């Protein structure tokens, strides 16, 4: 029911090319109450985490191609305010991770 580690999602996207169930984007969330200064998104969406918004890259930090578009996912979320990981995913399937706000990434997939 909960895949939030580098490995499990990582899995996940690599075979069925989408999120798992207990994702859901920062605008379902803000729907369902969450305010980010509360720092209350399991108290509005309890196992869930944020994820399946674009990512921009206007800054070249991962590899681009003209028509690839990265999406990104927080990883490692219980509960409480977020944290520093995530996990950056392309049109094409390329798969990085980051364990500090994006300064640095390391390729997974």
């Amino acid at each position: 029911q909960v895949i939030n580690t580098f490995d499990g999602v990582a899995d996940y996207l690599q075979t069925y090319h989408k999120l798992p169930n207990d994702y859901i984007t920062k605008s379902e969330a803000q729907a369902l109450g969450w305010v980010a200064s509360k720092g209350n998104l399991a108290d509005v969406a309890p196992g869930k985490s944020i994820g399946g918004d674009i990512f921009s890259n206007r800054e070249g930090k991962l590899p681009g191609k003209s028509g690839r578009t990265w999406r990104e996912a927080d990883i490692n979320y219980t509960s409480g305010f977020r944290n520093s990981d995530r996990i950056l995913y392309s049109s094409d399937w390329l798969i990085y991770k980051t364990t500090d706000h994006y300064q640095t990434f390391t390729k997974i997939r």
